[PDB]
């Protein structure tokens, strides 16, 4: 069966009126894991809760750890697995903690038991970036030591294997840098390829945050940046396409124009405006981008790349959509690759509260549900 997991960020909770996104918020069968973004490292490289709020506590009660967990009651398929890193994260920690095979000891030791005490059943490294010799070597002797480990915790307690993931860079130059992909495959039991981010507005060439394909709009040393190239390089490398799931992202990405006339993919500008939820300049949410379309902005289609974009006065906006997560719903089918992934759950329209919203819940993840699952998620109301 496809598997199909979904990011949780644990400070959507701190999101404003609409966007505001907990735990209860999920529908069964939305997702086969919930990855938790995220837990959280000591100097020591013992693990710690990133949010004292993860934890049981008086302020708001059972803890996001808990509650995330409890899902597992009413959606009895779902696993549950606890992701470290990111890229606010950085990667002064990992290196150091990478560094040996006693220290690596310290932070697999601690995470082991630290996923059995709080009810998780995996462990998911989003280090963003191992980058040269000694990280790749240290890498992989991090992924193969953990891996290790939980085949000896289960082995001596008798219980069900932790699951070992990561969520990996998607582009050549990065891939190459830092995996050692023949030496890793062995020892993961899928990775998130995270084949997002291709443009955005760090840079003033406008484009696709995630196109399916390349499109001649844009120069042609550009054409490798897509998933198409991305999944392929992967695997071409020596990555079982079974364990490659899809990166699917349900935010956007944005420019002010600097010229309001020129609004093709590889166009120039610079970040745009702020969105009012998401508060990073240059991001938004589907969630947002509804409400553009309500307001005013053109919807195109970009049939090159398989995926849609808008224009509001000047602001310039690549987003994903129903239509494009069918295209690529379709391209993981057809490609045989392993499942497909999402960040985020609470950048979709969660909770069916877009203006124009005919009343489905999580309008984007359905799609993979259905496509990969052959689930139906609920329209929101009575039943
Ligand atoms: C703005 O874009 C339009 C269409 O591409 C072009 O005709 C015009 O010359 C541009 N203006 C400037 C100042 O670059």
């Amino acid at each position: 069966s496809y598997i199909r997991p979904c990011y949780f960020t644990n400070w959507a909770q701190y999101r404003q009126g609409r966007a505001k996104f907990v735990p209860e918020d999920y529908t069964p069968g939305l997702c086969t894991h919930i990855l938790f973004a995220f837990g959280w490292m000591n100097a020591d490289y013992t693990v710690r809760a990133y949010d004292p709020a993860d934890l049981p506590n008086d302020w708001a009660g059972e803890g996001m750890y808990r509650r995330v967990n409890k899902l597992k009651v009413t959606d009895t398929q779902l696993k549950t697995l606890l992701s470290f890193g990111g890229w606010s994260f950085g990667t002064a920690l990992f290196q150091g903690m990478a560094a040996s095979s006693a220290s690596r000891k310290v932070f697999i030791d601690s995470a082991i038991t630290f996923v059995r005490t709080w009810g998780f059943d995996g462990i998911d490294i989003d280090w963003e970036y191992p980058s040269g010799a000694t990280d790749m070597a240290n890498y992989v002797a991090l992924v193969k030591e953990l891996k290790a480990a939980c085949e000896s915790e289960a082995g001596s307690t008798g219980k069900d294997r932790l699951l070992v993931t990561a969520a990996v860079a998607a582009g050549p130059a990065t891939i190459d840098a830092g995996y050692d992909i023949p030496n890793l495959a062995p020892n993961f039991d899928f990775i998130l390829l995270m084949s997002y981010d291709f443009f955005g507005a760090w840079a003033s060439l406008v484009g696709f945050n995630s196109p399916l394909y390349a499109t001649t709009e844009l120069p042609a040393e550009w054409n490798g940046w897509n998933v198409d190239s991305s999944a392929r390089y992967w695997n071409q490398k020596g990555m079982p396409k079974e364990k490659i799931i899809v990166g699917m992202p349900t935010y956007g990405r944005g420019w002010t124009l600097n010229n309001a006339s020129a609004i093709n993919p590889g166009t120039s500008g610079s970040p745009a405006k702020i969105t009012q939820y998401v508060q990073e300049a240059g991001v938004g949410a589907y969630f947002e981008f509804c409400e553009m379309l309500a307001n005013g902005a053109t919807r195109y289609w970009d049939s090159q790349s398989q995926v849609p974009y808008l224009v509001q006065g000047n602001q310039w906006w690549s987003y994903d959509d129903e239509e494009s997560f069918a295209n690529k719903m379709a391209y993981v089918k057809r490609e045989g690759y392993g499942g497909a992934f999402v960040w985020t759950l609470d950048f979709d329209d969660f909770n069916a509260g877009c203006s124009n919203s005919n009343g489905q819940l999580y309008p984007l993840i359905s799609v993979i549900a259905k496509e990969l699952g052959g689930v139906i998620i609920p329209k929101k109301g009575g039943h």
